[PDB]
């Protein structure tokens, strides 16, 4: 997975001047069932999948897409 989209929502809200973004961190499941659920807020806004990421920072990368995507 790439992660390109982090470098984008700061670009687009460096370039828009907006509030810097926030990104949430969740962490559960069993050992060799283990999820990662992060939200991204943006603008007032929570975007999140219904998936659940295998990854850490596969969940920040899917959450800006979603995010960045509604924006425009």
């Amino acid at each position: 997975m790439d992660h390109v989209y982090k470098g984008q929502l700061q670009a687009y809200a460096l370039q828009h001047n907006l509030e810097l973004p926030v990104y949430a961190n969740e962490r559960e499941g069993p050992p060799h069932a283990p999820r990662f659920r992060c939200n991204v807020t943006f603008c007032g806004q929570t975007f999140q999948s219904s998936e659940f990421f295998p990854t850490l920072k596969s969940a920040e990368h899917a959450a800006a897409k979603i995010a960045v995507a509604s924006l425009t």
